[PDB]
């Protein structure tokens, strides 16, 4: 019989208008003394059927759900290693190595969300955790995780839209093919420094996301630059992954050619920056 005074509060860490998510110790049970993340909601019914559907090393894990008051409380793992975003910030520009790491392992957890009909939709680094090793953890499955809210409706333009599919952002109808886009507007964030499609004001950041004129940087290698080419692409039918083979699609390309996935998904491989060194 799990309640919230099983939990004592350590620290926030994050607060928007649609939740708050807390680092918390359990203070009794077998469980004494470990360390979770605590999500409270006020009622998000999508984002607890997800959580409970998915099982896979690259997504976080929900351990308790429970409601009491009019509060949902969703118990995560605590993932220590912060977000993908303060790697990215520090080192300005991954190597390509670096990158491929991040990216192949995103790519597993996607191809897992999409064999459960799931759509991740924005993989903006800020979206992506690391745990405690360096591996990715896929995170946001809730509505919104702003304070300020584009549109007296719907939360897509909320915060940054820059890693977002054309289809998306038109509001056309679209299907998992805009999670292949937005792998490719991440991996050209990692490998150039910023997304692909930026404007002086969100109006400009839209045309220049429909235009969807790719700048391809020749400084990197032709599988970087082709990967880029195959996922940023207006037509999305067309994208590397859209098709009926998915993730696999996109793990056959060359760019991830030196690749173990067997050794990947098992975590036996050295991510290239390790938090608990930082
Ligand atoms: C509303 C407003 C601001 C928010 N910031 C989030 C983030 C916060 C950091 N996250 C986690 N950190 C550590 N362990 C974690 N385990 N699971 C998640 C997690 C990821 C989510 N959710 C929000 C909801
Ligand atoms: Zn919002």
């Amino acid at each position: 019989k799990i309640r919230p005074e099983c939990f004592e509060l350590l620290r926030v860490l994050g607060k928007g208008g649609y939740g708050k998510v807390f680092q918390v110790r359990k203070v009794t049970g077998a469980n004494t003394g470990k360390i979770f993340a605590m999500k409270v909601l006020k009622k998000t019914k999508a984002e607890r059927n997800i959580l409970e559907e998915v099982k896979h090393p690259f997504i976080v894990d929900l351990i308790y759900a429970f409601q009491t008051g009019g509060k949902l409380y969703l118990i995560l793992e605590y993932l220590s290693g912060g977000e993908l975003f303060m790697q990215l910030e520090r080192e300005g520009i991954f190597m390509e190595d670096t990158a491929c790491f991040y990216l192949a392992e995103i790519s597993m957890a996607l191809g897992h969300l999409h064999q459960k009909g799931i759509i991740y939709r924005d993989l903006k680094p800020e979206n992506i955790m690391l745990n405690h090793q360096g591996h990715v953890k896929l995170t946001d499955f809730g509505l919104c995780k702003e304070s300020i809210h584009d549109g007296t409706v719907t939360h897509t333009f909320c915060g940054t839209i820059e890693y977002m599919a054309p289809e998306i952002l038109m509001r056309s109808g679209h299907n998992r093919a805009v999670d292949w886009w937005s792998l490719g507007a991440l991996m050209y964030d990692m490998l150039t420094g910023a997304p692909p499609f930026t404007g002086e004001n969100r109006k400009k950041t839209i045309d220049k996301i429909l235009k969807c004129k790719l700048n391809l940087p020749p400084y990197l290698t032709q599988e970087a630059r082709d990967l880029l080419k195959k996922l940023l692409k207006r037509n999305a039918a067309s994208r590397l992954g859209a098709g009926p083979g998915d993730a696999g699609e996109v793990q056959a390309h060359p760019f991830f050619r030196h690749i173990n996935w067997e050794e990947l998904l098992a975590r036996k491989v050295e991510p290239p920056f390790k938090p608990l060194l930082q």
